[PDB]
């Protein structure tokens, strides 16, 4: 079960309004790698774990924190949309506002009454296909490192897309939390790799066709990847290199379908 | 530019038909973490790189290889759909085929003429939201390790979802290529982390609020995550632990919108 | 069956072109709460009814009217796109059109030849997930009141987003029809609630855990909702209030899955 | 900010596993009118309100409660998926499981390791297009009554889709909470209608073309809707009736576009 | 404007129920190439035309007819869902219904109350990305031929997916109407090609690099396409053939981005 | 299997940067009728063909060529995005850039680091619903002609949306390839229509209700379509014309559902 306090985890108030920045911050709210993705991924993984409490609890702790970040980004967008221009009265007050209006999300005013959406900057709805919860935490802790990496890259970019020190104060807090999250998820990843194996899943080495498992195959005519040849991979075995990969599988010849399908193919 | 040969990279022919397995393999063709996601992600990242040839060429090599895997999965699905039941004549021939029909994708017959789709097992279209190309290869090589990890987990599951030795032969090849891809992307990741930093992006340490960068925050009442307290994180600094995270940001109070919005909120 | 006349239900011609307003009006054509949603919802519900003709016919009457509104919005958008700028020759004519171009939907010209799309202002395709037809008209008449409420709110906003008297004339007609539709659907709602009950569905009172049916639970630390305590609800029973909701269900513990799933969770 | 406890709001454990029922309950987790829709809609509306605390707090209270229901449905699905069949070893063990496998979501095993998804029963991803937050609480409290109405209808149907008394115990609780939520949102609706008006938005009566605001228009040739003629609408005015609605707007004639568009239309 | 009659264009009643066939027919209602796609495409194109009345009227005539077909398919699905099994009480009166339940769309009962959806057989929502209206009727009449071709192929397949003579009677009518629609759209296509040219658009021959306009390029190593060499194309010019197409464009080298983007690429 | 060369099929470098043109070109990369649609459609159809090598090889040759075009469009977008404005420091340098920034896709910088996406100009993700592969090549060759027609229309429009002669040189090449592809697919279409029939599928004439197969039905009150009356259709039979189409199928009445569904409809 959850409980809520009205106080934000950390400040989320800009020094001044900016509806263009509000639109950019929709990426962190409703985007592919944003806070809603983190919230739903970590809570899903946490609820689905039957394993060690160390990781189950880490996931539920962090998913719950991400809900605080969803709240912060939402709040920041709302403050940034204060007094935003949306019609002829605004243009009569200051005709230069036409440029601002051109760059805004039309739906911020029309659909939401100058409030945040749960979409990205381009109005694409957040959706569950952005979420990963596979049942395997070696894989999913790697996913979580990536989620925080892609997110922290975006927050870093956002920092250079505003000069508002109130906006930047919030971003500086989020950058630091994303450092913590990257590090905690890397530690879990490394512990799980030691337990189960460096390759996911770790119990398939006998089954796989091992002769192809350490061969770098040169399918594009640049030769840059040849630098991996002879380097030692993380499992202790060296990469070999094939300059001219071979097509070993034959020519497909599937049986034509039943006439009731009307597969007229010449 | 690309060129094509009709020969497959490796065998993709089952010993017998199985339209239920064909539906499962749609995950590997049109699903979230499948071969189309790999193909499009690696090609995109490769095209978008202005950096080291070692990595640009690796990405183009591997993206091109994934096109061969898309071709293999497509081919295997087509063979597995041979003679699949789709109407009353088939049920008259063998009434037990009703169970098979109930588990099939209705669109395999109706839309595609007993051929593969570019959807997942549930008919959800493959879409570009599954693809990541960010401009930062520290982040994206981590993504690529995840893509191969989630994929190889699924391929491993598929191995236990059939007893067909022809299907399994293909899967054994793919498992091995996914081991190679996991390892080559991990090596690139490790080199890029040494160059740029273990936190992504590596050039924001002074900007972030460092006091919060190594604190584990206990938001869920389980205590499993306390086991991280005092462990040395990958950047050389120990994690600290906060039993009772504090709401530091105040209660938001956003300004009411202009009357032309009709924001009647009480 | 349907028949069509080329004459519009009501005027849908603007005094002047304005491709920014055209983009806004895509909300009314292809958006979440727009006229296509109304058309498809009311027709679907009407076709699905096996009940009283008073309501079945109301739904078919109104769904058919909404088709006329779809036609009007489409027509208005096409007029509004007349002479819209789309390339260098327009900027040679009037360099000040750059601002207009920046705010336009790029697809209006490129994809549609300066004609309406079936997308919202952000290019998101209209989709059937916007439509409700459940089989229960107590629920669905409430939905229809909502549909007309959200739509009329948007139409009201649009009125303040232009000074064009021809656009406003059309909007004044739609506002009036939306008043009628809100009222007719509220009357149906109330008649259906008298027949079946104020709670949907009205035949589950013995089954539900009545102990929890009138309790306001305080999950967020604001105390504003305590004002509802002791007020009489629409069914004649007073609300009680719980300042500290209890977690009554225990800590879940699901069985670890079969090893064929490779659920490595620590 | 939020905090989490591992204890569930109410019991969410079935007496027996049933992966077909797990698939149905995906509607309540990831579907159009499910608990994620409630959670995100009420939180969004609550965060976006600058108005009376009575309603802002009610929304945040209830949105936070819905997160507990998301957790319960997720948990129930996980328990229901225990020991679910997914490959040849299960059919070797008990060939009668083929019917169960045919009805399952293939991704429950393959993607999630016999855990819940954030999709509906058909694998369609939950998405933000299911959420409404408009800025007007007269409209949105009506939406919330609908959300709880469509949901409680689905929960009622689910009750008749299982004989498991453990599942039914959870459903009986949810039915009761949905009664409370319907009633509280109706009370807010009633207060807001008394304040602002029965038509949403309530400040446009002078602007609309009033001559069309109370006319029932007969567009479908059934006569059932004539029963509304002469009835008093909720705003105190009687409905009139038009047996033959007229097309008042003329035949549109839009200007042909610039030749650079290549609009070759004959 | 539109008007509606309760009488269907043609019979749409099955001899007996069949919820599996109901699910198949969702392709014709909510699928990619189904009746909703035809309705919305032809109406959109018709509204958007400023050209010859012969074609504008044909489009509006046919789009309006397709609305009747939407109505018929919806009706047929509702009849086919009569008495469909959905819970434990159905299996008790007849246990052989288990296979039927396994093959049904779970949402037909749960969401819609045993009524049609606006989704395809897999639950994927109909969406406007299935619709084409480009402004060029040489292109769009070709699209319309295709829409009727793909649809009639599906109807033909459906004919072999049931033995119900009432279902078949409806399909025999639709097959005939799709013959008419293919033929009328082909006639329009041919007239428009005579007026504007066989290549769309017909006014770019001077602009294009003509040396590449009639060359078959052999990118896949099969030699089957060599059979086109020397054949006369529809514009009166012979195809030539290139066995080894050449990469003529150089190796791209794009400029690295500004450091504020953090594009760390090695 | 595939192989890649770093050299482009044809030049794809602009004379100057232009991030607005970059956004337009996203239509050709990630849009409905763009190069990814062609690539995936032709490869899918080619892999799925069991018929004549002339057409199977044509499809694989062309699908492979379209991969080169995807690469070209990607490259062109990346060059066009060089030095694009994205933050306050750019506006300090030149305040005039505000108009450019307003028209840009915010995700080009924020998500991709000033690189191409796999979305259309509005940020809508490319998806597999844009792809057709049906099993019948009479239908699908028609689709392919359409694909190349809609695409060449868009490329022709793009030609009038820039004055950059480097962009135009690329477009001139693509126009010529689209002429070739339109012609080769029309030739295949013609040959297949001679073999199987002018109506798709060509083996249903006895089954369909022939009396309705050549009747133009006047559902919209314009009279333009009467011009088809008496013209000879492509199968050699004349069209007839029905001024007042009749509703022949009666008024349906579906049985009310079981009470367990709670279908309260009045
Ligand atoms: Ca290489
Ligand atoms: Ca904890
Ligand atoms: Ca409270
Ligand atoms: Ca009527
Ligand atoms: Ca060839
Ligand atoms: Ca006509
Ligand atoms: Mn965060
Ligand atoms: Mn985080
Ligand atoms: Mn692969
Ligand atoms: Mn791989
Ligand atoms: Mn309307
Ligand atoms: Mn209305
Ligand atoms: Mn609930
Ligand atoms: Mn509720
Ligand atoms: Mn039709
Ligand atoms: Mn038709
Ligand atoms: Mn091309
Ligand atoms: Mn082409
Ligand atoms: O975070
Ligand atoms: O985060
Ligand atoms: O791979
Ligand atoms: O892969
Ligand atoms: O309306
Ligand atoms: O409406
Ligand atoms: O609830
Ligand atoms: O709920
Ligand atoms: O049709
Ligand atoms: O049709
Ligand atoms: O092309
Ligand atoms: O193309």
């Amino acid at each position: 079960m959850f409980k809520h306090t009205r106080k934000l985890q950390y400040n989320a108030k800009p020094d001044r309004s900016d509806p263009i920045m509000a639109r950019r911050l929709q990426e962190s709210l409703g985007g592919q790698w944003g806070e809603t993705t983190g919230m739903m991924s970590y809570l899903s993984q946490g609820w689905a774990s039957t394993g060690a409490e160390k990781y189950k609890d880490l996931l539920l702790d962090t998913g719950t924190e991400e809900m605080a970040h969803v709240e912060m980004i939402s709040t920041m967008i709302g403050y940034l949309l204060e007094d935003a221009p949306f019609g002829p009265e605004d243009l009569k007050r200051d005709p230069s506002l036409a440029t601002t209006m051109a760059g805004m999300d039309p739906e911020h005013s029309l659909v939401h009454g100058l409030n945040a959406s749960l979409n990205n900057p381009n109005g694409a709805a957040w959706n569950a296909g952005y979420v990963t919860s596979s049942g395997n935490l070696v894989a999913d802790m790697r996913f979580n490192v990536v989620r925080e990496s892609e997110a922290r890259l975006q927050v870093s970019r956002l920092y250079s897309m505003t000069e508002d020190e109130g906006v930047r104060d919030m971003l500086k807090f989020l950058l630091a939390r994303e450092t913590q999250h990257q590090l905690q998820f890397m530690k879990a990843q490394e512990e799980l790799e030691e337990k189960y194996g460096i390759i996911v899943p770790g119990d398939m080495k006998e089954i796989e066709h091992s002769e192809f498992s350490h061969v770098l195959m040169n399918f594009s005519d640049g030769d840059g990847s040849k630098a991996f040849e002879g380097q030692v991979a993380k499992d202790g075995e060296k990469f070999t290199y094939q300059e001219n990969p071979e097509a070993m599988g034959g020519i497909p010849h599937i049986k034509p379908g039943d006439p009731r399908l009307h597969n007229h193919q010449g």
